[PDB]
C-alpha cells in the first residue's frame, strides 16, 4: 500500500481467490471496525452473520471485535453466521 499516513491490510476473503484491502489510518483496526467496514463494503449479512477472521501470518483468530489487525498482518476474512443458523 502507499508507505505513509496510509495503512493496509492485505485481507482475503475465503470467497475470494486473492487479497484485498482495506486502507484504515493508524496502524491497526479494530475488529469491530475491520468487519463492519468489510461487510458495508462486500455486501454482507449482519442480521445472519458475524466476520471471522484469522491471521494469515501467525494464524490467530481474532474472536472478540476489539481484537486489533495491524497493516502488518495481512489476514484471512471468513463468513461465520452470528446465532441463527448453525
Amino acid at each position: 500500500g502507499p508507505l505513509g499516513s496510509m495503512s493496509c491490510v492485505h485481507y482475503k476473503f475465503s470467497s475470494k481467490l486473492n487479497y484485498d484491502t482495506v486502507t484504515f489510518d493508524g496502524l491497526h483496526i479494530s475488529l469491530c471496525d475491520l468487519k463492519k467496514q468489510i461487510m458495508g463494503r462486500e455486501k454482507l449479512k449482519a442480521a445472519d452473520c458475524d466476520l471471522q477472521i484469522t491471521n494469515a501470518q501467525t494464524k490467530e483468530e481474532y474472536t472478540d471485535d476489539n481484537a486489533l489487525i495491524p497493516k502488518n498482518s495481512s489476514v484471512i476474512v471468513r463468513r461465520i453466521p452470528i446465532g441463527g443458523v448453525k
